[PDB]
């Protein structure tokens, strides 16, 4: 799974962080 770093090229591995952060918006 670590190799996923190469995939990081599409810029998303980090997005997972934002996607988790937005979860707060769950409050609509």
């Amino acid at each position: 799974s670590d190799a996923a770093v190469d995939t990081s090229s599409e810029i998303t591995t980090k997005d997972l962080k934002e996607k988790k952060e937005v979860v707060e918006e769950a409050e609509n």
